[PDB]
């Protein structure tokens, strides 16, 4: 009876079973709306939850036994309903960039989205707000639950460097954790975290996907979400949400001046390839101590063939690349360098750690 | 343990593969973990909600690929649920039952018990009704007596049985609150005509609610019941009847390919009646009706009375099932004087007596 109710949510999952399915990308978006309201209302241990557990359920896996979640315009609807739940950082009106990738490409490389974010965030005119999540940042001693919607704006005029947790903004992703758990099943909601920036100040964005055929639909859904952001879509061939240090990496390119695709490979940055098995993730405390005490701190050089510290380099310059309007992806690697050697790219973060470490 | 949340995943994870890789003898195994896990679902604790949502995303995942429209699929789901179900032992007439799917969106009259038990009083026949009694249970009849350990005492003297489905069946009862939790049609809504708990039956009509499913529904019948004569009904108006209004298609599985032919109340000599004349009087009221108006003799053919042409035709069709024939104007001629005779009052009449000294 009233439009935030199992009655419309069933009535949803019905288009879905049609033949063919009758839910409109702007249906999914309504859906999703009354999924979230159904989940924030939910009576602990009453048949009620149970039931709409039942009905989110369904729904969910109707969705992608259809692969409607797999088109563009499907997913940034359902960004959009997400975000109707989301604290949004109000900003008073430097090049501003994220880079974050979809996850689900079953890898566990070191976490070189952070490290590039971070040595980026080191280069004279880039500023960086990552948003992401992850444990890493956690272990260099700030707090990440003191950054949300009131505090960025504190700490966003004097840093160069920003990361933000993602389930500190988005409540409606909080909303259905635990019935994703339980799923156990891929749905829309894997691959939303990258569209889910809450800084609308972001100018530019390398977003790493997990698999080829969902990048060109992911590209669609980035340019609707983020109008006007020049953006990158990253797959590594080998599967891998991130410019991969093995083989070769498609680019699909969000040029709002101008779609177009272009290939990089490690020899154009004037790298080695290597292999993943040399690129992996220690886990979080370990990373962070890498990435403090050898990476930042300069222990390693371009030509040393060292696998983590040249991926992070790579990952770098296609940030710096991106922010500059080019394609000189060794001056990228010579700007990435720099911002290590000179130190700039420690004191980016260590500058955002005192700044956290201050709320 | 293999029949836990881990097992039941897999073999969704089965159903969004492309193209899906779930076989119908895993939507049996499948089955069984769903009918374990529900069981242990006493409470609406975290465990509940976990399992619901696997169950949920399965049920509905099967559905979404139509393999729950397939006939090997559809077999395999009863086999699975007949596994929970108390079956009958019998010691090794023509035995037959009369029932359909429901789920047509219709509110009409319980014209296949009204027409089992005027078929039991045509000499030769012999009816063991399986349905979800209601109104043979306001007869006065304890229908709770009527299970697995009993029909045998009930079999030897009785033309006419009820057998009430939920007594039977706890399998179904498992799935009874996610079933209306997820008020989605899923594979369970089809099984209630091929869940009989008695092997003897040998001949039955089988109501679907749709034309699309009936010709894979009459293949799971051949596959449920291998030894039985059967008729698959679809009336035209949406009915899983034989309708009194416009035409009803019959599949005809004989034992002996896909037989069709099509049924018209003017080939029983009888008047076309909109289902609102023929409508669901309540358990209670259909009960009375049957009784007082129909049993009694109160209508003859040519009185045109909805409710009782309603009857005749039905009984008509599972008269010429019984014979091999399609002589639907002797059909109406045995049904006329099944009642009349008194034949069928006695016939439910012996049931009830049978059931109350039990
Ligand atoms: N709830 C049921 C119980 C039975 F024994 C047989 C069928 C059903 C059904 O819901 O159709």
């Amino acid at each position: 009876h009233h439009h935030m109710s199992e009655a419309t949510l069933l009535s949803y999952t019905k288009k879905l079973l049609a033949s063919p399915p009758q839910l409109s990308s702007t249906d999914l978006h309504d859906a999703l709306l009354v999924i979230l309201s159904l989940l924030q209302k939910c009576d602990t241990n009453s048949d009620e939850s149970l039931s709409i557990y039942t009905k989110v359920s369904s729904f969910l896996t109707a969705l992608r036994v259809t692969k409607l979640d797999h088109k563009a315009e499907y997913i940034a609807e359902a960004a959009k309903a997400v975000l109707r739940h989301s604290d949004l950082v109000d900003l008073p009106l430097p090049v501003i960039l994220d880079i974050v990738g979809t996850g689900g490409d079953g890898q566990n490389t070191f976490n070189v989205s952070t490290s590039a974010a971070i040595v980026a965030s080191g280069i004279q005119g880039l500023k960086i707000c990552k948003h992401g999540g992850g444990d890493l940042i956690g272990t260099l001693g700030c707090d990440m639950f003191k950054v949300n919607s009131s505090t960025v704006p504190k700490l966003w005029p004097d840093n160069t460097f920003m990361f933000l947790l993602a389930p500190f903004f988005h409540h409606g992703m909080g909303h259905v954790s635990k019935i994703r758990k339980f799923l156990g099943i891929p749905t829309v909601f894997n691959v939303l975290g990258p569209l889910l920036h809450p800084v609308s100040h972001v100018n530019k964005r390398i977003l790493g996907v997990y698999s080829k055929e969902l990048a060109p639909e992911y590209a669609k859904a980035a340019a609707l979400v983020y109008p006007g952001s020049e953006t990158f879509i990253v797959w590594g061939h080998v599967g891998l949400d991130e410019v991969s240090p093995i083989g070769k990496t498609t680019v699909w390119h969000i040029d709002p001046t101008s779609l177009k695709t272009f290939q990089l490979e490690p020899s154009m940055f004037g790298l080695e390839e290597h292999e993943l098995s040399k690129c992996a993730s220690y886990g979080p405390k370990e990373n962070a101590r890498i990435l403090k005490e050898e990476v930042l701190s300069g222990k390693y050089h371009l030509g040393d063939n060292n696998p983590i510290y040249d991926y992070i380099l790579m990952n770098t310059a296609v940030l710096y690349c991106l922010s500059q309007g080019h394609q000189n992806w060794k001056e990228g690697i010579i700007k990435a360098e720099e911002s290590i050697h000179s130190g700039n790219a420690l004191r980016s973060l260590e500058h955002f750690i005192d700044s956290v470490s201050s709320l």
